[PDB]
């Protein structure tokens, strides 16, 4: 029977019948599940001797501190696993009853409790976002450093599916080709809860995070570190969620870190979300002289070609930056940004084009000057600003379509134009009058300069209206106007000088400029003959 037994069934160990997991490890051949609780030292490492393996978690790994899981064959599976610390630290919950963030360093500390979740452990970061925290923190709530970490070291093609946790940590260090997929929803510790270094080695490529969310934690939920995915765009974050971030949503990092760079390039960011993150929605820069990098000789700084493919991507609540990147060549779309406490954008980008691009209600609290700011020559193709609640200052920026309720006064941008309309149509609600109006911002950014009017004579089903042609002087707007049909009387009122007409007040050759001589009650024409010459000559008289 044994030799027929060990031909027909499935392999697999259980950490039931082993007092380590190492034990459990070097005898595995096939499965591997994990059915018992097990408490792990913080550095416990296990060697799985290149077994591709099939790891089934249906218990937990208890621990402060990083289990570090070495030597998975290609192609290796990790599923259900659950991280949890044994230390219940003290965390601070920003947000209120009505999920309202609160802003006070009192308030904040004031939600102080001891949990492994609902909240985040206070860092440094949080000494600058609630000025004065510092100072107010308990000592025992300050310095914390609790994570129960998963770290996979040095492995190619292992991929970890469904992991959750309490104060959970996801770490790939010099991994290759892995991915963490439909994450269910771990609630973070005080590290990164995905992360990808590779500092050392070759730049990490084939690395991703596909579908899933996390909660909580108290620094970015993803963050990527010295990988390039390649012309291929292999790696990045696509379908997945991150809820209530202490840092960011997603972040890839910047500057060096150690003696070489953390920066990345060619990753792809699409079809993703991230709500309430405490800092930004998504951090994409690349710079803060670039050892490991390019020299600031070849790419300036913020002018890095990071390359990375960024599409459909919608971010709400964050307490500061919605959307921010830096990088030269870029191509962005279809991003949606509402609600936001900081700018819904803050672009440090050069020769860049963003299409459809949506900044709903941002700046709410005033952190920054602006909703979306673009320092370098950029394009924006689709603007839609202003919800229900300066608004962009692009100085170098040509930009066109924009659609929203902006106050004109609060946009600043290189050239606006919307050079392909068809024939228009300008249809007034609510009003006894329809507007085209012209401001030049050179001359007033607050001062409509003048104005083609249609408005009611009478009232409504009158069959009458009059159109109003004007001109803005002594800084009254419409101070002056030709009318046709005022009253319905069917003919044009046309303002003349006031006074004597200079030489110079007449532009044009073949034209004539009414003005008044008030000491014979004469209006006179100043008249610039087709041959330039100009001759004064009596238009009407008593």
């Amino acid at each position: 029977y044994s030799i027929e037994a060990d031909k027909k069934f499935k392999y697999s160990v259980k950490l039931s019948d082993y007092p380590t997991l190492q034990d459990a490890a070097s005898a595995a051949v096939d499965g591997l599940l994990i059915d018992r609780d097990y408490n792990f030292y913080g550095g416990e490492t296990v060697d799985f001797g290149g077994k591709v393996l099939t790891i089934e978690c249906k218990a937990k790994f208890i621990g402060d501190g990083n289990l570090i899981f070495t030597k998975l064959g290609k192609g290796s599976r990790i599923a259900g696993v659950f991280m949890e610390s044994t230390t219940t630290p003290w965390v601070i919950k920003p947000w209120t009853d009505d999920n309202q963030w609160l802003t006070d360093a009192a308030a904040v500390v004031a939600t102080l409790k001891q949990s492994k979740t609902d909240g985040y452990q206070p860092t440094v970061s949080d000494y600058v976002k609630f000025p004065g925290i510092e100072t107010l923190l308990p000592p025992n709530a300050k310095g914390q450093n609790i994570t129960s970490t998963l770290e996979i070291r040095e492995c190619i093609g292992v991929e970890v599916h469904r992991a959750s946790g309490l104060m959970a940590g996801f770490l790939f260090r010099g991994c290759h080709f892995c991915k963490m997929v439909d994450a269910n929803n771990p609630s973070g510790g005080k590290d990164g809860i995905i992360t990808f270094e590779n500092l050392s080695g070759d730049w990490g490529k084939g690395n991703y995070v596909i579908g899933g969310r996390t909660s909580y934690g108290s620094v970015s939920s993803i963050q990527f570190l010295r990988n390039n995915g390649g012309f291929e765009r292999d790696g990045g974050v696509i379908g997945f969620t991150s809820y209530r971030a202490g840092e960011s949503g997603v972040k890839t990092w910047q500057g060096t870190v150690g003696s070489t760079t953390s920066r990345n390039y060619n990753l792809q960011f699409r079809d993703s979300v991230v709500i309430y993150p405490v800092w930004d929605g998504f951090d994409l820069g690349a710079d803060t002289d670039r050892p490991g990098d390019y020299p600031i000789t070849q790419y300036p700084l913020h002018q890095l070609p990071l390359n990375h493919l960024i599409d459909n991507l919608l971010v709400r609540g964050a307490l500061g930056v919605g959307f921010g990147m830096d990088g030269k060549g870029m191509y962005v779309s279809n991003i949606t940004v509402e609600d936001c406490a900081g700018s819904g954008a803050y672009l440090l980008t050069h020769e860049s084009v963003f299409t459809n691009i949506a900044i709903i209600d941002t700046n709410t609290k005033d952190f920054q000057a602006n909703q979306i700011y673009i320092s370098g020559a950029c394009r924006v193709n689709g603007l839609r600003l202003i919800g229900i609640r300066l608004t962009i200052d692009a100085p170098n920026s040509t930009v066109s379509g924009i659609t929203g309720m902006v106050d004109p006064s609060r946009i600043n941008v290189a050239n606006l134009a919307e050079e392909g309309l068809g024939n228009i149509r300008a249809n007034s609600f609510g009003y006894d009058s329809a507007a085209i109006k012209l401001r030049i911002h050179k001359l007033s950014k607050t001062l409509d300069s003048g104005a083609l009017y249609s408005h009611i004579n009478g009232g409504a089903g009158s069959g009458s209206a009059y159109t109003q042609l004007t001109a803005i002087s002594g800084s009254t707007p419409d101070a002056v106007s030709l009318k046709v049909n005022h009253k319905d009387c069917r003919g044009a009122e046309i303002p003349f000088v006031p006074d004597i007409a200079s030489d110079d007040f007449i532009k044009d050759s073949s034209c004539f400029l009414p003005y008044w001589e008030n000491n014979s009650t004469s209006l006179k024409a100043l008249v610039k003959k087709p041959n330039g010459e100009l001759v004064r000559l009596t238009l009407a008289t008593l």
